[PDB]
C-alpha cells in the first residue's frame, strides 16, 4: 500500500530488520479518503503548474464547474512566475542534497550501511532513492514539499497566529507585559526558527497528504516533515524570499547577552495581482483546503478544541459563543479603503509614526523600535487590500459582500479572531472592515441619533467620554471640530469630492490631531465629513461605532471575584471606581466621574504609591543625598512619563489584550525588578522619542534652541526650557552614578563609577549597560517598592491574600503535573532503550505520549466550571524531550523537539482566572445571552457597537458583567486542587520538584530542612485556605445580589444595568453600607453554618 506508492525509497519498510530502514514508510500511511491531489503524481510541481496555467485546467484538476472569479489572466501569469520560481527552489534543494552527500563521505558510508538516515541531520535520507553511486530526492515528495513551501511564502505572514503570553515568555524568559515595546512588536511581527519551521512543516505534511502512524516515534513523524521544512527555509533564505534579523535584550537586561533570530517573509506589492487569490495552490492541492476566505453564506465551522491546548475541548457554551461571533457579517467601508489607498503606506506610517521615515532625523534607538511597528502597519495594509482584491472579484460593489471571520477560545477563555491582521487585532483593518452599521436621523442636532453620532466621533477622537456627561462631551467635540480639526475636515470634504489629497496631507492630519492620531480618529474625520455633505441627513448610513469599554477591568474583576473577607468602606469606595455602584439607582460612570470621584483605580494606586514614598522619605529625612536621589527619579519621570498607566495606546501597536498597567501587572504577580525594568524602558523610549524631536526641530528651524526643541511642551520661556534641559542632565548623571543598595534592612547609596557625562548627541544618545541597570535599581527602590506597598491599600488586603493562595496552589499543582509527566516519560524511555529497534533520538510515539498525558487525570489537571474549561499547566515545551528534533543539511537551524505537556505555572494562575472568569465570561455571556447584541466586534474587555444600539447593547454588556460577578474562580481552583490533594503522592516527586513546591507552601526559614511530610501538610493547609476564601466569595455575591446595584463597568454610553435588589442601601455612607452588608454577611454565614449540621 504505502510501499506501493514509494517502492524506490531507500531502505526496508521493517522496523526489526537488519540494514538501513525507511522510517518515512514506517511512520506514515495512506489515508482512507484522498487528502492531497498530488499523492499519486510523478511530478507534482509540473501537474499543479499545468492546473494553474488556465481556468479550464484548474477546473478539471479541482473538479469544479467554475473557478474563483479572482483567478484571471493577470493572476494566472503571476502563478506561472511563482511556479517557475518553485523550480528554482527545487534546484537549490537538490543541489544542497548533493553537497550533503559529498561531505565527510556521508552517503558513501550510507550506501555502505551506516544508518545516517537516523541522524538528527540526516532524516531526509528517508525520502531519497538510489541513483547510480549516490542518491536523489524522491521527486514526488520533494516537489509536493516545494508547493507547500510556495503557499507558505504567499500567506504565512498573515496566516501565522499571534504569539500568546507563554510563547513570548518562553522565547525570552521575560513576561510579555514586561518586555520593551519595540521588542513586543518585533516578536509579533517576525517568526522564530521554531515558528517558521513548524508552520512550514505543517503545510508540507498536509500536502504530502498522508496519515501519521500512531505507534511510530515522533522523531520521524514530526522529524521528517521538520527536516524538509528546515531545508526549504534555508532555500528561501538563500533565494532571499526569507530574511533573518536578530534581536537582543539590551533594552531590558544588560546582563542577558542572549539573542533571538527572527525570520520574516519578503513582502509582495500590496497591489500584486496574486494577492487577489493567494491560495490557488492550496485549493488545487488539498481536497479540503485549510486556508480560505469566508464570504457570503460560507461560514467557518466551530472549533472543537481550545487554541494551543489540544486536550481541552471547548465547552457547549463556548461553542455557542464562537458560533455567534462567526455568524456576524462584516462589510467593507469603501470610503476608508479609498482614503487608505490615496494616502498610501508611507504616508500612513509617517502620520502614525515619527512624522518622517528618514532615519537621519531619528534617534538610533527610536528608529529601531519603529521597525517592528512599521512592518506591522505595512503588513496589515497589505492583508487589507488582499481581502479587498478578493472581495472585489465577488462583486463590483465591494461593500455588499458579507465577510465572516473564524474565532477560537484561547487558554484564558477569550474569543480570538484567527489570523494576525483582522478587525480584532489590527487597528488599520478595523476601520475598513466592520460589522457595525446604523442608519441615523441626523436632521436635527438634538436628535437621539445625533447624540449617538457625536459620542462615536468624540470617543474616536480620544475624548474621555465615560468621564463626562453627554453635554460636556458634545461641547468638547464641537470645539475640536471648530478649532484644530477644521483644516482636516475641509481636506476630507475635498477628498470625498475630487478623490485626491494635498501633498502635505500628513502635515494637515498631524497638526490637526496631535496625540489624538489613530486609525479610528481617521474614521471619525471621514464620517463627519460625509455627514456634512450628505443629501439626506435624516437617514445617514455609517459604520461609526461606540465602544462600551471596561474601566480598569482586570483589577476591578479581581476585586469583585476573589475578595473573600468582610466588606470595608474602602473596598466600596474603590469598587465604585470600576462602576459597581451600591445604593445609587441608575447611577452611571459618567455621573460618578463628574460628580462623585474623578480618580479611577489607577490614579488611586498612584496616590497610594506617593503616600508610601512619603513614609520612605521620612525614614531618611536627615539623609539629604537620598532625598535628592528620590527627587531626581521623580522629576525625570515627570519630564518623560508623567502618566505611568501603560497600555496598548500606541497608534502603531497591535491590540493583544495584554495588561500593562503597573497596578495590574503587580496584582497578577510580575516581579518587582521586572516591573522596574519595564518602567525604565517606558521612560527611556520616551527620551529617545524626544531626541528624535530635537533632530526634526533643528532641521525645520535651525533657530530653535536645543533646550526648547527638547522641552517646548512644558516651556514657554527660554529660561525655563533651559531649566528643564539642565534638570534632565543632572537627573541622568545622578541616577546613573549613584544607586540605592539595601543592606541590613536599610537603604544606602553607592557609587557605580560609571555615571553618564558629556555632550548629548540626540542621534546617538543611548542608555544601556551599567547606566541602564543603575536607573533600574533607583526605579526599583524609590518607585516600584512603594507602589507595591500602596496597591494593598488600593485593592484590599483580602484580595492580595486570595491571589497569594491561588498563586501557591496552582503553582504547586503544576509542579506535580510537570514532574510526574517527566518521570513517566523517562521511565518510558528506559523501556524503549531495551528495544533493539529503538535508538536514542527517536523519542516516544504519539500513543505513548497520549497514555502518559492520560495518567495525570487523577491529579485534576483541568478546572472545569461547566461553562468554561481551563488547563493552567498546559504548554509546549522542549524541556521534556530535551533534544534536537532536526536540523538542515548544514547542521544549522537546529529545531528542538517540543512536546505538548504540563509545565510549571509560576504566577500565571492569577491572570489566568481573573481574565477567564472576568472579561472572558463577560464576552461569552454577551454572545450567548437572550437578546444578545448583534453586529458587534468584541475586543476582550471592550465591545464596538453600531450607533442604533449603543444604549441597549451597553446595558446588556453591564448585565453580562453582573453575571460574571456571580462566579467564584477561587472555588473552581479549590475543586481541582482538592481532587489533586486527595490523590497526589509527594514521596514520588523529584527533589527538584519538592524544592520548588516548598518555595510556595513554606516560609524561607522552613525550607532548608523541610521534610516531604512537612511540604504535604503545607499543601493541605493551602487547600483549607482556598475553601474558606471560596465560601467567603459566595457569601459576598449572595449578599451583594440582594442589595440595589447599578453597574456601569462597560462604560461610555451611560446605560447601567440595574440588578433590582430589594434591600435599599441608598442614603447611606460607605461606612454604613459596609455595616449593613457585613450584617447580611454574618447572617448568611450563620444560615450556611446551620444548613451544614442539619
Amino acid at each position: 500500500g504505502i510501499d506501493a506508492v514509494y517502492p524506490s525509497l531507500v531502505g526496508t519498510a521493517d522496523s526489526k530488520a537488519e540494514g538501513i530502514k525507511n522510517y518515512f514508510k514506517l511512520s506514515f500511511t495512506l489515508p482512507e479518503e484522498q487528502k492531497s491531489r498530488t499523492v499519486g503524481s510523478e511530478a507534482p510541481l509540473k501537474d499543479v503548474a499545468q492546473a494553474l496555467s488556465s481556468r479550464a485546467r484548474y477546473e478539471l484538476f479541482t473538479e469544479k464547474e467554475t473557478a474563483n472569479p479572482a483567478f484571471n489572466g493577470e493572476v494566472i501569469k503571476r502563478y506561472k512566475e511563482l511556479m517557475e520560481h518553485g523550480e528554482g527552489i527545487a534546484d537549490i534543494l537538490r543541489s544542497r542534497l548533493a553537497k550533503f552527500l559529498n561531505t565527510k563521505d556521508v552517503g558513501k558510508r550510507f550506501a555502505q550501511g551506516t544508518e545516517a538516515n537516523r541522524w538528527v541531520g540526516g532524516k531526509l535520507l528517508n525520502i531519497v532513492e538510489q541513483d547510480g553511486d549516490t542518491f536523489k530526492y524522491n521527486e514526488q515528495l520533494l516537489q509536493t514539499a516545494v508547493l507547500a513551501g510556495l503557499q507558505w511564502r504567499l500567506t504565512a505572514t498573515s496566516n501565522t497566529a499571534i504569539k500568546d503570553a507563554k510563547d513570548v515568555a518562553a522565547i525570552t524568559g521575560i513576561d510579555q507585559a514586561l518586555l520593551p515595546e519595540g521588542l513586543v512588536e518585533q516578536f509579533d511581527t517576525g517568526m522564530t526558527l521554531t515558528e517558521a519551521v513548524s508552520s512550514l512543516a505543517q503545510k508540507i505534511e498536509s500536502y504530502w497528504g498522508l496519515s501519521r502512524n500512531p505507534n511510530a516515534p515522533l522523531g520521524y513523524t514530526k522529524g521528517i516533515p521538520t527536516a524538509m521544512a528546515a531545508e526549504i527555509l534555508a532555500a528561501f533564505v538563500e533565494s532571499t524570499d526569507v530574511v533573518e534579523n536578530i534581536v537582543d535584550m539590551s533594552e531590558i537586561d544588560p546582563d542577558n547577552k542572549k539573542t533571538i533570530g527572527l525570520y520574516t517573509i519578503t513582502e509582495l506589492d500590496s497591489f500584486d495581482p496574486i494577492n487577489s487569490f493567494p491560495t490557488a495552490i492550496e485549493e488545487a492541492v488539498l481536497v479540503n483546503p485549510t486556508e480560505k476566505m469566508f464570504f457570503g453564506d460560507d461560514i467557518p465551522p466551530v472549533a472543537n478544541t481550545q487554541l494551543r491546548n489540544p486536550a481541552v475541548r471547548n465547552t457547549p457554551e463556548q461553542k455557542a459563543a464562537l458560533k455567534a461571533e462567526q455568524a456576524t457579517e462584516f462589510y467593507v467601508h469603501t470610503p476608508m479603503v479609498q482614503f487608505y489607498e490615496t494616502l498610501g503606506k508611507d504616508r500612513i506610517l509617517e502620520l502614525m509614526g515619527a512624522g518622517t521615515l528618514n532615519k537621519e532625523l531619528l534617534n538610533d534607538n527610536h528608529a529601531k523600535s519603529l521597525e517592528g511597528k512599521n512592518r506591522s502597519v505595512e503588513d496589515s495594509y497589505n492583508q487589507l487590500f488582499s481581502v479587498i482584491e478578493q472581495v472585489r472579484a465577488q462583486s463590483e460593489d465591494i461593500s455588499t459582500v458579507p465577510i465572516h471571520y473564524a474565532y477560537n477560545m484561547t487558554r484564558v477563555g477569550r474569543m480570538q479572531m484567527l489570523g494576525k491582521y483582522n478587525p480584532q487585532s489590527a487597528k488599520l483593518v478595523r476601520e475598513a472592515i466592520l460589522p457595525t452599521k446604523a442608519t441615523l436621523d441626523l436632521s436635527n442636532q438634538n436628535n437621539e441619533d445625533f447624540s449617538a453620532f457625536q459620542l462615536g466621533l468624540a470617543q474616536a477622537l480620544d475624548i474621555k467620554v465615560h468621564t463626562m456627561t453627554r453635554e460636556v462631551m458634545s461641547d468638547e467635540l464641537t470645539k475640536l471640530l471648530e478649532g484644530n480639526l477644521k483644516p482636516a475636515i475641509d481636506m476630507m470634504v475635498e477628498f470625498n469630492t475630487t478623490g485626491s489629497l494635498p501633498e502635505n496631507a500628513v502635515d494637515v492630519l498631524n497638526t490637526a490631531l496631535g496625540d489624538r492620531k489613530s486609525f479610528v480618529a481617521l474614521m471619525a474625520l471621514m464620517e463627519y465629513s460625509r455627514y456634512l455633505v450628505a443629501e439626506d441627513k435624516s437617514a445617514f448610513v455609517t459604520p461609526l461605532y461606540v465602544e462600551a469599554d471596561g474601566v480598569t477591568n482586570g483589577p476591578i474583576n479581581a476585586m469583585m471575584l476573589m475578595t473573600g473577607g468582610l466588606f470595608t468602606p474602602d473596598w466600596i469606595r474603590n469598587i465604585a471606581k470600576g462602576g459597581l455602584f451600591i445604593g445609587s439607582p441608575n447611577k452611571t460612570m459618567n455621573e460618578h466621574r463628574s460628580t462623585a470621584d474623578n480618580n479611577d483605580l489607577y490614579q488611586a494606586s498612584t496616590n497610594a504609591l506617593m503616600e508610601s514614598l512619603g513614609k520612605l522619605r521620612s525614614n531618611y529625612a536627615s539623609n539629604m543625598p537620598i532625598q535628592s536621589q528620590i527627587d531626581s527619579l521623580l522629576s525625570l519621570m515627570d519630564l518623560f512619563l508623567p502618566d505611568i498607566n501603560l497600555g496598548e495606546n500606541g497608534a502603531l501597536e497591535l491590540k493583544r489584550g495584554i495588561a500593562k498597567n503597573p497596578l495590574t501587572i503587580t496584582i497578577y504577580g510580575s516581579g518587582a525588578r521586572g516591573i522596574a525594568g519595564k518602567l525604565v524602558s517606558s521612560v527611556t523610549d520616551a527620551i529617545y522619542e524626544r531626541m528624535s524631536d530635537v533632530l526634526k526641530a533643528r532641521a525645520k528651524d535651525p533657530n530653535i534652541s536645543a533646550a526648547m526643541a527638547m522641552f517646548g511642551k512644558q516651556a514657554a520661556s527660554e529660561a525655563h526650557a533651559e531649566e528643564l534641559l539642565a534638570r534632565f542632565l543632572k537627573d541622568m548623571e545622578t541616577l546613573t552614578s549613584t544607586v540605592p543598595v539595601k543592606r541590613k534592612g536599610v537603604l544606602e547609596l553607592q557609587s557605580t563609577g560609571t555615571g553618564a557625562k558629556g555632550k548629548i548627541n540626540p542621534k546617538t544618545y543611548t542608555i544601556k549597560g551599567e547606566q541602564l541597570k543603575a536607573l533600574q535599581e533607583n526605579m526599583l527602590h524609590f518607585f516600584v517598592e512603594p507602589l507595591r506597598n500602596g496597591i494593598t491599600q488600593t485593592v484590599g488586603e483580602s484580595l492580595v491574600y486570595s491571589t497569594e493562595q491561588l498563586q501557591k496552589a496552582t503553582q504547586i499543582q503544576s509542579v506535580v503535573l510537570e514532574d510526574m509527566f517527566k518521570q513517566r516519560v523517562q521511565e518510558k524511555l528506559a523501556e524503549k532503550a531495551k528495544d533493539p529497534t529503538w535508538k536514542k533520538g527517536d523519542f516516544l510515539t504519539q500513543k505513548e505520549l497520549n497514555d502518559i498525558q492520560a495518567s495525570l487525570n487523577n491529579l485534576a489537571p483541568m478546572i472545569e466550571t461547566g461553562s468554561q474549561t481551563f488547563y493552567i499547566a498546559g504548554s509546549e515545551n522542549a524541556e521534556v524531550a530535551n533534544q534536537v528534533l532536526a536540523t538542515n543539511l548544514d547542521d544549522r537551524m537546529r529545531v528542538p523537539m517540543s512536546i505538548y505537556a504540563p509545565a510549571q505555572a509560576g504566577v500565571a494562575g492569577i491572570p489566568f482566572m481573573t481574565i477567564g472568569t472576568g472579561d472572558g465570561m463577560m464576552m461569552q455571556t454577551l454572545s450567548t445571552m437572550k437578546g444578545a447584541p448583534k453586529n458587534t466586534l468584541k475586543i476582550f474587555d471592550g465591545m464596538n457597537i453600531g450607533l442604533n444600539d449603543i444604549t441597549d447593547a451597553s446595558r446588556k454588556a453591564n448585565e453580562a458583567v453582573y453575571t460574571s460577578w456571580q462566579g467564584n474562580p477561587i472555588k473552581n481552583v479549590y475543586e481541582s486542587y482538592a481532587k489533586f490533594m486527595k490523590n497526589v503522592d509527594f514521596s514520588k516527586l523529584s527533589p527538584e520538584a519538592l524544592e520548588a513546591i516548598g518555595k510556595s507552601a513554606l516560609e524561607y526559614d522552613q525550607r532548608e530542612n523541610a521534610t516531604v511530610d512537612d511540604i504535604a501538610n503545607a499543601a493541605s493547609l493551602i487547600e483549607r485556605n482556598l475553601r474558606n476564601i471560596a465560601l467567603g466569595v459566595d457569601i459576598r455575591h449572595k449578599v451583594l445580589d440582594k442589595v440595589n446595584l447599578s453597574i456601569d463597568q462597560m462604560a461610555a454610553v451611560g446605560a447601567p444595568y440595574q440588578n433590582n435588589g430589594k434591600i435599599d442601601l441608598s442614603n447611606m455612607t460607605p461606612e454604613q453600607q459596609a455595616d449593613e452588608l457585613n450584617k447580611l454577611f454574618r447572617e448568611e454565614l450563620e444560615a450556611r453554618k446551620q444548613k451544614v449540621a442539619k
